[PDB]
């Protein structure tokens, strides 16, 4: 399998004492892969600015969100914050152009 060409790989460092993200959807609903909908102030991702509210998480570490559950998704994400090895947490966005039509 490729490295994958759709999507943008974002190194987000736990410079924050606690992440802060939130994510909506899931395999179950029409949206097979989590999308921020809410971005903490104190959270590394914010910290950061790379990021932005209303991406789309398709892998994280890793570990591809595909199929998963947007409630499966958060513990996954968590995990690559309480482990050591890593000072930081992947995160692969594509930034979908919902209706390009305004925004």
């Amino acid at each position: 399998g490729s490295s994958g060409s759709s999507g943008t790989l974002v190194r987000v460092k736990k410079s924050a004492a606690t992440l802060g993200i939130a994510i909506e959807g899931g395999a179950n609903t029409r949206q097979p892969l989590p999308r921020i909908v809410t971005i903490q102030r104190g959270g590394s991702a914010h910290n950061c600015g790379q990021l932005k509210v209303g991406h789309v998480i398709l892998e994280v570490n890793g570990l591809t969100l595909r199929g998963k559950e947007h409630r499966e998704a958060a513990r996954i994400i968590a995990e690559a914050f309480k482990t050591k090895d890593r000072d930081y947490i992947d995160f692969l966005v594509t930034e979908f152009n919902s209706g390009p039509s305004s925004g």
